[PDB]
Order: C-alpha cells, then sequence, then structure tokens
DNA sequence: TGCAG
C-alpha cells in the first residue's frame, strides 16, 4: 500500500498527567492542555490526575473526543477516544484493593484501521516508599496487558511513578510486551518525564529527574507485530500564564500500525 | 541567644499508663531545652493541670476545655504575646482545629500554629482537607510574619503530594535540613514500645512547616533533633511519639 | 491511632 495510506493509519497517541491537584492557574492549564491536543490531534489521550472541572471544561472543548473516567470525584485517569479515527466498543475499571490512593485501572476496548485495541491507563501508587504498592499494581497491569484477547494490540500508557529498578525486581517485562522509549532506543532526549529541574512548576528543596510516565506495548498474538515509530515530550513551552501545562512533560508517540 | 527554638510533641494524654510521671518526664525535657515555644497535641485537663502547676516559665493556650486538646506554651522572658485564636475544621469527627498565637521574639512577628490533624491511616480524606487550610493559612499569615507551624500531622506518603505540595515560600524543616535519617520518623512501633503491637510501623507524622516574613531576611532552620527516646524511671517513654526540637536563624 | 526498602 502507499505512502499515504500508511502514514494515516499510523496511530498517535498522548499520554500527560495533568497536575489537577495544583490548583494554580488550573483554568489557564486546561486551556494549554487543549492547544495541545488541537496541535497533534492525538488518535487517543490517555490523562492522569484529572479532577471534575477540568474534565468537565475538556469535555465542552475537545467535542470530536468520546471520554472516560476511572472516577466520578476525587481525582482519577481520562481516556479520550477521537471519534473520526477510533471506534469505541466497550470499557471498564479494574479496581486496585490495596490503594490508598484511589488508583485503579482504566480500559477501553476500540476498533482503529481494522484492528482491535486495548488502551488502558493508570495512575499507580505515588511515592518511593509505596514501591511494594506500586509493585502489586504494576502485576495486575502486566497480567492484564498479557491476558488482553489474543487478537488485540495492547497500550498501556499512564504514570507509573516507577523508579529504579521496579521493574527489573519483579523480573522485567514478560515476552511479547515492551516498553516504548526502550524499544525506540532508550533515547536521553526523551527519557524524563519529570523533571524538576527544568520545570518550574513546583519548588522542590532538591531536585530529581525520573522516567514516570510510560508506554507499554503487546502486538496480537494473532497477527503480524507493530512497532513504535516515533516519540517526544511535549508541554516544554510555558503558557500566557508564566507557567507549563503540568509539572510533568507529556508524551507523544506514533505506532506503525 | 537571638535564635529561636522550639518542641513539638504530641503527649498522647489518651494513654493513662503512668501519665503523671510522663507529664514529669516532659517537664525535664522542658526544664533542659528551655524552649521559646512549645507546641503540644493531645494534652488532657489532668495532664495539663500538671504542666501549668510546674512549667511556670510558660504562658498557656488551650485549644479546647475538656477531651483532648492542643497547647501552645510561650516563654514569657523571651515572647511577647500579641493576640490568638482557634480556626475550626467544620467536618472533623475529632474535634480537632487549627490553635494560633501571635506573638513578637525581639521584635520580629512570630504567627504560631499547631494542629492534630485527623488520626487514622483511613481518615486521609479529611486530614487532607484539614491540610488544606493549615497551608491555605500559613499562606495568608500577615506579611511581616515569620510562620511556624509544628503539630501531629498523621501524613502519610503522597497526602501532601496529592494537595498540590507545600505552597511557594513554605518549607518542611526536615526536608530543607537535608531529610537526615536520624530524625526522619517520630512514630516507631520497633523502636517505641508505649503502645502494644505486633507489628512495624514507621512514620513522620511530627512536621514543622516554615514561612519567612517578606519585611526581614529569609529564615533558615539551623538545627533540629528528636527526643524522648529514652525511657524513664518508670520504665515507659514519655510518650508514643517522639518530640521534635528545633532551632531557627532569625 | 499500621514503614521503608
Ligand atoms: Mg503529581
Ligand atoms: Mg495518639
Ligand atoms: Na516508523
Ligand atoms: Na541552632
Amino acid at each position: 500500500t502507499a505512502k499515504s495510506e500508511v502514514e494515516d493509519s499510523k496511530l498517535s497517541i498522548i499520554s500527560w498527567n495533568v497536575d489537577g491537584l495544583d490548583t494554580l492557574n488550573l483554568a489557564d492549564r486546561a486551556r494549554g492542555l487543549c492547544s495541545y491536543l488541537a496541535l497533534y490531534t492525538p488518535d487517543v489521550v490517555f490523562l492522569q490526575e484529572l479532577i471534575p472541572a477540568y474534565v468537565q471544561y475538556l469535555k465542552k472543548r475537545a467535542v470530536s473526543y468520546l471520554f472516560f473516567e476511572g472516577s466520578d470525584d476525587g481525582y482519577f485517569t481520562g481516556i479520550m477516544l477521537r471519534k473520526s479515527r477510533v471506534k469505541f466498543l466497550e470499557s471498564e475499571i479494574i479496581c486496585f484493593p490495596t490503594t490508598q490512593m484511589m488508583r485503579n485501572l482504566l480500559i477501553a476496548q476500540v476498533t482503529f484501521s481494522g484492528q482491535k485495541l486495548y488502551l488502558m491507563t493508570s495512575h499507580l501508587e505515588s511515592c518511593k516508599n509505596q514501591s511494594q504498592e506500586r509493585t502489586k499494581q504494576l502485576r495486575v497491569v502486566l497480567q492484564k496487558i498479557k491476558e488482553a484477547p489474543e487478537d488485540a494490540i495492547v497500550i498501556f500508557a499512564g504514570d507509573t511513578n516507577l523508579r529504579d529498578a521496579e521493574v527489573a525486581n519483579v523480573g522485567g517485562l514478560p515476552a511479547g510486551v515492551c516498553d516504548v522509549w526502550e524499544q525506540l532506543g532508550k533515547q536521553e532526549h526523551c527519557r524524563y518525564t519529570w523533571d524538576t529541574k527544568a520545570n518550574s512548576n513546583k519548588t522542590v528543596p532538591y531536585v530529581s529527574r525520573c522516567r514516570f510516565d510510560r508506554i507499554f506495548l503487546r502486538s496480537a498474538k494473532t497477527a503480524p507485530p507493530v512497532t513504535p515509530d516515533h516519540m517526544a515530550l511535549i508541554g516544554m513551552e510555558k503558557l500566557d500564564c508564566g507557567r507549563y501545562t503540568s509539572d510533568h512533560w507529556g508524551i507523544y508517540c506514533t505506532f506503525n500500525t
């Protein structure tokens, strides 16, 4: 098939923890997010730390998307699906029994470019000290990826809060599942998604750089595998209010679907 | 000595075993450290009756008149009192509140605050609401005041993060001083045997938040230590919490 | 008034 039919069949996603818990300039920052969505027109958006006012705003502005949320109050995750590109089939939420932070796993099954996709997001248990709970949640996520319908491509994207050796400590990713940043070459340029030296939204006594935001991919077991195409960190511009959209950078990523 | 000093301590007044001896222990610490300000939580009337009898160098403010409550003690020779107030927590189920005393310390205004935020792991909702109030008050305190909040926050991992973090200009003293491991945990069931429990739990419930005045150069914490981790004659610790001693460069 | 690594 020709170049343009191929470029049109490519899936695009954005994953972003929007820091809805930071009340400062929140309306301006939601406007910022919307400007990025208009720029990148992603097929799927995976969001974390939404709060009701924020998602209400998005639903009023981003009317070309269908919305699903991980909760109706507090703070929660969301999946947005571009209606002209992605056909919604069904959704569900899987609970994390031992979370103290209302965390869970939000799943949407869809059709895209003639293929079934299983789209997942979570905001895994926060803070270094919560390595144990986070790890448990990671296991659930990975199990759900392994077990997804054999004919589906699985894409999890979210704020994993994972740090050094936590994945290695569960034996690494299972066969058939890759971390997209790893698969694209472990590039330093687009590695850290939370960087308190570079991002001035929070004042912090000690700076750190972490790769909290991650994308895991599993191809269909019954079809040829798909590769990621390209990834970039986004949101590294300040808004008119003099702050960034979030204390995280977003990930923009395409796949050769 | 130009350095301001404070002690903050949840005295566990709800534990009545050896309470008199334990209040004596606390008084021994006050006599040694002679802090300018003492922030206390979980006082009960008997306990405070004792302290007021003994610590005559201090002016007392109490957060309630019965049940259990907080207190602020001011060293009369070092601190001049201006005014006090209590901010209520409308949805507390445990009579928690925010006790505030405004004072001057060699001419510099201090806005002193204490609270015992809603207790128990599962009360994170109410606790976080209360934390919001506290932080907002710290934010709104008079520009010419140094603000010191010290108290039993009952705070967990991410509860501060899940509120948006501390506001600009406001620091956690333990963090500011380098997250030193030896003055980290203030409630430690392994190291403290006052509570009979089977499990090990180690938490940083007791915290100090600091904001400078704009009318003066930034205040930095200088030295912090945990106190009370030695048994009294009665064979028990002063409290199930360790106390915090802290000095400031003003 | 149930950790952290
Ligand atoms: Mg956050
Ligand atoms: Mg207690
Ligand atoms: Na490609
Ligand atoms: Na000192």
